[PDB]
C-alpha cells in the first residue's frame, strides 16, 4: 500500500479521492500519497 492508507485503514473507515469526508466521517490527516483523504 501507498504509505498512510494501511495507518486509517488500521482505524475504521476507508481512503477517498476527495478533501471533504462523506459523514459521519472525519478527515483524518492523509491516505494513499497526499492524493486520497481518510475517512474514518
Amino acid at each position: 500500500l501507498p504509505r498512510d492508507t494501511s495507518r486509517c485503514v488500521g482505524y475504521h473507515g476507508y481512503c477517498i479521492r476527495s478533501k471533504v469526508c462523506p459523514k459521519p466521517f472525519a478527515a483524518f490527516g492523509t491516505c494513499s500519497w497526499r492524493q486520497k483523504t481518510c475517512c474514518v
